[PDB]
This record gives structure tokens, sequence and C-alpha cells, in this order.
């Protein structure tokens, strides 16, 4: 038993809810919240910008130190940093950005990072301003992640379409 509430069950291990991931994190305080990161951990907009704003920019400060020490992430890669006031940990995961021409096959590699954590709160990778089809993203998620994932979908219209088109 865990504290996630109001989710529709899609599979044995994947759950989905129309919710603002920032508000959901603040309420559940999950062990892991996933950020839709870029390789530079520049959290300017989309999910990343919202999460960072909710930390009063502490996520960005921590991220800049991480990059100064380690260099950029790989597309399809991840790193674990603090969850600040939102979660114990934040798993920063880089999905391919279609608006940068990045290979959509890297989406599966991106979701594989979730398997290193037993339970996560997450957005759909590569969705939103990353330009991929969220229905495809949900399919790759279901077919790749084996650990327990609670997906937060901000847009009610998108949420309804994702549910209604799910096989
Ligand atoms: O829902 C949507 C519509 C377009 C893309 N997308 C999911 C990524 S954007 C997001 N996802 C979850 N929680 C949030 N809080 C602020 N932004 C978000």
């Amino acid at each position: 038993v865990n504290s996630f509430s109001g989710y529709l069950k899609l599979t044995d291990n994947v759950y989905i809810k129309n919710a603002d991931i920032v508000e959901e994190a603040k309420k559940v305080k999950p062990t892991v919240v996933v950020n839709a990161a870029n390789v530079y951990l520049k959290h300017g907009g989309g999910v990343a910008g919202a999460l960072n704003k909710a930390t009063n920019n502490a996520m960005q400060v921590e991220s800049d130190d991480y990059i100064a020490t380690n260099g950029p992430l790989k597309v399809g890669g991840s790193c674990v940093l603090s969850g600040h006031n939102l979660a114990k940990h934040c798993l920063h995961v880089v999905g391919p950005n279609v608006n940068k021409g990045e290979d959509i096959q890297l989406l599966k590699s991106a979701y594989e990072n979730f398997n290193q954590h037993e339970v996560l709160l997450a957005p759909l990778l590569s969705a939103g301003i990353f330009g991929a089809d969220p229905i495809h993203s949900l399919r790759v998620c279901v077919d790749t992640v084996r650990t327990n994932v609670y997906l937060a979908v901000f847009d009610k219209n998108l949420y309804d379409k994702l549910v209604s088109s799910f096989l």
C-alpha cells in the first residue's frame, strides 16, 4: 500500500491521473519524482520549469553544480539529485526532444531509467514541449517500465484521450 490516490490503473504496474505533478509531489512527498530534464539540466519550462519554480530555484542551483562537476547528461540518460521540498529524490531523465531532431527510439532508453526505482511519480517522457506524441510515450512507458509508476498528466483533455485510446 502507498499513498497515491485517484489514479486509474492501466496495467499491473502503471497508473495514471489528471494532475499537476508539482501539486501531486507536494501532497504525496514520494520517494522519487521524475523530472523531464534536458542534458544541461536547464529547467526553463515545461515540467522542469514548474518543478524548479516550486523549489524556489534550489533545483537549478544544485543542477548547475552537478553539471559543473560531471558535464552534460546523455539523451536517454538520467541522474539522481535531491527532491528538495517535493520528494526525497528527483530522478532527472532526458527523453529525446523532437523539436531538436533527436531519435525517438531513445525514448525507450529514457524510460529504462525508471526501472532502477521501485516506485515513482512521473510525467510522460518527451511529451509537452519535447514534441513527441504522448500516446506513443504512454505505450513505450507501459512496454518498458516494470516498476510501479504513477503518471501525472497536466492537461485534462490529453488525459482523457490517453485513457480513451489506451490498448
Ligand atoms: O499535461 C501535459 C500537456 C502537454 C504536456 N503535458 C505533460 C508534461 S507538462 C506537466 N506534466 C505534469 N505536471 C505538470 N505541471 C506543470 N506542467 C506539467
